[PDB]
């Protein structure tokens, strides 16, 4: 992700068939013609879309211009967390299905991965940082206290953040509710808090190279909602 100082982000699109897919995907949902109301309400979860953006001099390559998500905060602390029970799509060959469902053979019992997360801590005027590995370590014993850490600024619980953080997902939850018409595999959900009041506390919808059209409720994602809701719930009882 590439941030620039006027407050938004340049995402490189994958490589096809799954930037072209993500380009698709934010251009149905901004379409300055659109007036359908599901599309509409799922703006407000999302990056403000700019459009497609390339170099002046480089027409060859991709981005797209999107909202930062993090300007408005001061010591912004962001975790990124994978949705769903699947992260292979519904036409992905046998070896895509194993290649994804390898990559975190929980995701089906968890509903959720933990991608990432950045922590600043306030006592050494710091961020600890995990990566990749650190959610696909987790398991059903230890992802309570696998997802907690990212509210952790070393001297206290953040819980503010933690109700902060269910409330907004609740809304997300309820347009799941309310649709029948898209269904999000290896889509993201990006939190982001105050460091340095519940307060600030962001959490967006991202990462949308595999968004299919459907007939049915997103089975998946809601699980995976629905968990993450309950995880922090828990938290809540520390
Ligand atoms: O706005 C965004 C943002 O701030 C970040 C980010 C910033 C700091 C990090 O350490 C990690 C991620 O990622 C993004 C990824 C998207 O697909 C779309 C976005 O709009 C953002």
């Amino acid at each position: 992700i590439l941030q620039h100082p006027d407050g938004t982000v340049l995402k490189q699109l994958q490589p096809p068939p799954r930037g072209p897919r993500e380009l698709e995907f934010y251009n149905m949902v901004y379409a300055a013609d659109c007036f359908d109301g599901v599309l509409l309400e799922l703006r407000k979860y999302l990056p403000k879309y700019y459009g497609i953006w390339s170099p002046p001099t480089a027409p060859n390559d991709l981005y797209l211009k999107l909202e930062d998500v993090t300007h408005k905060f001061n010591k912004p602390c962001i975790m990124d967390v994978k949705i769903g029970q699947k992260s292979y799509d519904p036409f992905a060959s046998s070896e895509k299905i194993q290649q994804q469902v390898s990559k975190y053979p929980l995701m089906e019992e968890i509903g959720f991965l933990v991608l990432g997360m950045r922590v600043y801590h306030v006592h050494s005027d710091s961020y600890e940082t995990e990566n990749q590995h650190y959610g696909r370590s987790l398991t059903k014993e230890t992802i309570k206290d696998g997802v907690s850490r990212f509210f952790h600024n070393g001297y206290c619980l953040r819980k503010d953040a933690v109700a902060a953080s269910i409330q907004k997902i609740e809304k997300i939850l309820q347009w799941f509710e309310n649709q029948k018409q898209l269904n999000f595999y290896a889509s993201s959900l990006l939190f982001v808090y105050e460091g340095s009041s519940g307060g600030e506390v962001e959490v967006r919808m991202i990462d949308f190279a595999h968004v299919f059209p459907s007939n049915t409720i997103d089975e998946g994602y809601v699980y995976g909602l629905k968990h993450l809701i309950s995880v922090l719930r828990s938290i809540l009882d520390n």
